[PDB]
């Protein structure tokens, strides 16, 4: 029931890695930025529904980059932060 | 051992919410953007060590915004994505 980081990462890879691989790293980063912009819009509008959606999208595209780069996000977090 | 999203979020709130609250939502978003820029630099340099660090930092600041906005990131993800 409680989603693990490792499961988030592996499930996203199964869904999106083929497409992300095809487009390449810089275009995938450009999508991340597009979604960071949508998060900006959501915060500026103070629309919690939008904020909720764009937070999910920003995480999802950050995970995409982790998957393209072969980096475990859980261990990246634990290396840098006290977790 | 396997870090849950809910634990990531709650632990980050304990560490950083007071400081993030003090600075406010738009300055906190500005820090997120600063780290997205560092991720850009890391990708451009193809330095995996840097990429690993900045991915962690981008997630961490995205979680900061979720905490400031009172949004559960796990449920945000599950609402938008098949997880
Ligand atoms: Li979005
Ligand atoms: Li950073």
């Amino acid at each position: 029931m409680d989603l693990e980081l490792k499961e988030l990462q592996s499930k996203m890879k199964e869904m999106y890695f083929e497409k992300d691989s095809q487009r390449g790293i810089y275009a995938t980063f450009t999508w991340l930025v597009e979604e960071v912009g949508e998060l900006a819009e959501a915060l500026l509008s103070n629309n919690l529904d939008s904020i909720q959606e764009e937070l999910a999208d920003v995480i999802a595209w950050t995970v995409s980059i982790a998957n393209l780069e072969g980096i475990d996000i859980e261990e990246a977090l634990k290396k840098k932060y006290k977790l």
